[PDB]
């Protein structure tokens, strides 16, 4: 009923959209992974009358939902995907989105690492992105590399009409205590890669977890603060 939506909120298998600023929709779906129970996020943007899709919903029947789910509230067509880094949570799903008809993106590091450990692969690399700091235009979103943090390959996407940063994995809400997923995580380096976004995009509004609540510029802060003690 408006507020944003939590793991014990969404049966897995269904998703809900959650509009974020105009033209900005999250999102959220809830997966089973080891016998736990998680939401994850991803980052719908409108691109004329065609939409830009970022992530899957984890998992191919959790994606066929996100297809419905957006023809339900938005009806325009999702023509293009980017994946934010190699994990279920960002490319299962992607098989799905090619049968549909929408070209699936990623980096090379990421199409890379998910066809090493058995992920679906998207499509076509997306180069320019290679060195942190490095930030390309993909239609209406900047996608950014700030360098190896939840992951070596992780990519931000800002959306520069409504001040929206899509941190995905590198980035966690405010009410976590712990890092998160941390396996194939550089805790070391995570802290530069954040004060990399910062310095990037100090003029962001809302600030989106690749798992959680929406917030604002403290997200980027407290992710610093919590991967710091975690590695302590
Ligand atoms: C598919 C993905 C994966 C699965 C399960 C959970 C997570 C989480 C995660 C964990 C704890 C969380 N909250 S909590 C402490 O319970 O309160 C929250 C929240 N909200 C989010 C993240 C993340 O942090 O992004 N990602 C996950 N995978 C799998 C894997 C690849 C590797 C195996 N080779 C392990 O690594 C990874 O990330
Ligand atoms: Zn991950
Ligand atoms: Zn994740």
């Amino acid at each position: 009923s408006g507020e944003y939506p939590t793991v014990n909120e969404i049966p897995v298998g269904e998703v809900r959209l959650y509009q974020i600023a105009d033209g900005v929709w999250s999102h959220i779906a809830t997966q089973s992974f080891d016998g736990a129970v998680y939401p994850s996020n991803g980052l719908i943007v409108r691109d004329g009358d065609e939409l830009l899709l970022i992530d899957t919903a984890w998992g191919a029947k959790n994606t066929a939902a996100l297809l419905a789910e957006i023809e339900k509230q938005i009806g325009l067509p999702v023509t293009r995907a980017v994946s934010t880094h190699f994990h279920d949570d960002r490319v299962g799903g992607v098989d799905v989105l090619r049968a549909a008809g929408v070209a699936t993106y990623a980096s090379p590091s990421t199409r890379r690492l998910a066809e090493a450990e058995g992920n679906e692969i998207p499509t076509h690399s997306l180069e320019g992105l290679s060195s942190s700091g490095d930030a390309v235009r993909f239609g209406p979103v900047e996608l950014f590399y700030p360098g190896a943090a939840h992951s070596t390959d992780n990519l931000v996407v800002y959306v520069p009409s409504a001040n929206v940063l899509y941190g995905g994995c590198a980035v966690h809400e405010l009410s976590s205590t712990s890092a998160g997923n941390v396996a194939d995580a550089d805790l070391a380096e995570w802290p530069t890669s954040v004060e990399r976004i910062q310095k990037h995009y100090p003029e962001a509004e809302v600030v989106i977890p690749g798992h959680g609540l929406p917030g604002g510029l403290d997200l980027l802060q407290h992710t610093a603060n919590v991967v710091k003690a975690h590695k302590n």
